[PDB]
C-alpha cells in the first residue's frame, strides 16, 4: 500500500469503485509533484536553466501541468477514463526525459560551478520523476485483469525470475559488441517470493548488468570465448531484499571512484532509486580482480 | 621507510651505525608519543578515569614515560644495548593493556554518557598505541640477522602466506570449540609479493577469520561437519592491497549493525588499526546468507 510521501492503492471493487478513489487521488496529488518539479527548474542557475534542452524540459513540465489542472474534476466512470488517456500522453511524452536531461547538463558543463547543486537537482527531479511514473501506471494497471498482480504490485514476484529476464537482455546487448558474454550465476535464495513493485528493479538491474558485462569483456580482449562468470547473489530477510553482483573485471580503479558515481551516468541514477525507495546502491572495487556491487530495497509495508 | 607520523629506518651499516640514529630517534620520539596518552588519561571523564582498571593502565603509562625520560642519552652503543633491554620490558609490561582498558571500561558501562567520547578515547590510545609498539619491535627487529628483513618490513611479503597462517591459527581455536573448521580457500593476486609490514596483519586478520568462522559454525549446528567455506580474496594492484572475506553465517543482524561496530569488540579495533595506517575495513552484511569483509592497507612508500 504504502510508498515514499505517497500511497499506492490496494483496493478491490466489483463495480470499480476504486478507480474512482484512484484517480480522485491522482488527480489530487499528480498537480502538486509535477508544481515542485517546476520550482526546481526555477531554482536552477540562470546560465543552465536558459540551455535550449533544459529548457524544453522545464516546458514539458509546464504543460503537463496545465493538462493535469485544466482536466476537470472526476465524478463519474467515464471522466477517469478520459483521464487515463491524459496520463498515458503524459507518460509517453515524458519517456525520453532523463535523456534530454543529460545532454541538457552536458551541453552545460563548463558553466558549471557548485556541483552539489546540480547532482541535488538531477537526484530530487529523476527520483520525483519516478514516483509520478510509478503512481500513474500503478493507476492504470488498476484496469488490466493481471493474476497475482494488484496494480504494478507483484503478489508473489520472484527476485531470481526477474534477474533471469534482464540478463538475458544484457547478454543480448553484450553479445552484439563484443561477441560474446559471460554466464551468469545466481545464488542465495533463489526460490524467494513476496509481494513486490517490479518498476524500480526494472530501471536499476539491467544499469548493473550492463556494467558488470560491460567491465568483464573490456578485461578479458585476449580470450572473450572464456571470461569469468557474473555471479548475482540473492538474500531475503524480513526487512529488504539484497542483491549482490560481481563481476571480475579488474575493478573500478582508485582516481575514477570518486567519478564514478557522480554523472557512464547510470550509477548515479541508480543509487538516486534505490534510496529513494528507502535502500541504497553500495560498491566495493578490488582494483585488479572485480567489482562487488550491493543493492538493497526495502520491503513493502 | 615511512609511516604516519612517524618513521621506520631503512638503513644499513656494518658498523652498526644505524642502531645509533635509530636508538637516538626512539628516545626523542617515545616519549613525546606516551606523553600525548597519558593527556588522553587525564581527559577521560573524573567518573571513568578513577576506575581502578584504567587507573591501573593509566599509572603504567606514566611509569613507562618516567622510565624512558630517566633513561641517559645514548652516545654509545653500550648505551643503545641496554636502551633496547627497557623496550623489552616496557612490550612486555604493556602486552595485556588493551584487555585491561576493555574490562576497564566495561565495569564503567553506566556512568557513560558520551559514547562518542569514549570511542574516541579508544581509537586514539588503541592505534596510538600500535604506532609505539610498532616502531619499538622495527628497532629490536634491526638487531636480528632475519633474510628478507629489515626490520619488521619484509622485503618479499606473500599476503597468501601470512593468510595461511592466521588460518591454521583460527582453524585450531575453531575445530576445538565446534568439533571441525570450514575449509578457507584463497583466490585472486595469490602470488603476490611485495614489501610490507606483517605487524598490523598480525592483529587484523585472526580477528576476521575468527568472526568468519564463528559465523560459520554457529549457523550451521546440524552440520558442523558440511559448513560453507571460506573465501579470501587479495587484490594487489600499485595503491594499496584488499583482502576480501567473505562467509555464509547469515550475516549481522540489521539490528546489530550498529552495535557490532561499536565497542566482541574485536572488529572496531581492527578497524582503527586499518584507518590508522592509511586503510580501512568495510562491512556488507547479506541478512539471510552471510558478511564479506574487506580490508584495505595502502602500499609502503
Ligand atoms: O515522467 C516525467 O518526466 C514527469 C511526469 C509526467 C507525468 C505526470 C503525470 C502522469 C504521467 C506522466
Ligand atoms: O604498549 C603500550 O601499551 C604503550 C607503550 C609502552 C612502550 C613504550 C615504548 C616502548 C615499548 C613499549
Amino acid at each position: 500500500r504504502l510508498t515514499p510521501t505517497m500511497m499506492l492503492y490496494s483496493g478491490r471493487s466489483q463495480d470499480g469503485s476504486h478507480l474512482l478513489k484512484s484517480g480522485r487521488y491522482l488527480q489530487q496529488e499528480l498537480p502538486v509533484r509535477i508544481a515542485h518539479r517546476i520550482k526546481g527548474f526555477r531554482s536552477l542557475p540562470f546560465i543552465i536553466g536558459c540551455n535550449p534542452t533544459i529548457l524544453h524540459v522545464h516546458e514539458l513540465y509546464i504543460r503537463a501541468f496545465q493538462k493535469l489542472t485544466d482536466f476537470p474534476p472526476i465524478k463519474d466512470q467515464a471522466d477517469e477514463a478520459q483521464y487515463c488517456q491524459l496520463v498515458r500522453q503524459l507518460l509517453d511524452d515524458h519517456k525520453d526525459v532523463v535523456t534530454l536531461l543529460a545532454e541538457g547538463l552536458r551541453e552545460s558543463r563548463k558553466h558549471i560551478e557548485d556541483e552539489k547543486l546540480v547532482r541535488y537537482f538531477l537526484d530530487k527531479t529523476l527520483t520525483s520523476r519516478l514516483g509520478i511514473r510509478m503512481l500513474a501506471t500503478h493507476h492504470l494497471a488498476l484496469h488490466e485483469d493481471k493474476p497475482d498482480f494488484v496494480g504494478i504490485i507483484c503478489t508473489r514476484l520472484s527476485p531470481k525470475k526477474i534477474i533471469e529476464k534482464w540478463v538475458d537482455f544484457a547478454r543480448r546487448l553484450c553479445e552484439h559488441k563484443y561477441g560474446n558474454a559471460p554466464r551468469v550465476r545466481i545464488n542465495g535464495h533463489v526460490a524467494a517470493r513476496f509481494p513486490f513493485i517490479p518498476m524500480p528493479l526494472d530501471y536499476i538491474l539491467p544499469e548493473l548488468l550492463k556494467n558488470a558485462m560491460r567491465a568483464t569483456m573490456e578485461s578479458h580482449l585476449d580470450t572473450p570465448y572464456n571470461v569469468p562468470d557474473v555471479v548475482i547473489t540473492i538474500a531475503n530477510n524480513d526487512v529488504d531484499l539484497i542483491i549482490r553482483i560481481s563481476d571480475r573485471g579488474g575493478g573500478i580503479a582508485h582516481k575514477d571512484l570518486d567519478r564514478v558515481m557522480d554523472y557512464g551516468f547510470g550509477l548515479p541514477t541508480s543509487r538516486a532509486y534505490a534510496e529513494y525507495l528507502g535502500g541504497s546502491l553500495q560498491l566495493q572495487s578490488l582494483q585488479g580482480i572485480g567489482t562487488d556491487v550491493y543493492l538493497r530495497l526495502r520491503h513493502i509495508d
